[PDB]
């Protein structure tokens, strides 16, 4: 869900 995901909770895993 989401673009900024990839910033919000897929950029640390």
């Amino acid at each position: 869900f989401v673009p900024w995901f990839s910033k919000f909770x897929g950029r640390i895993l």
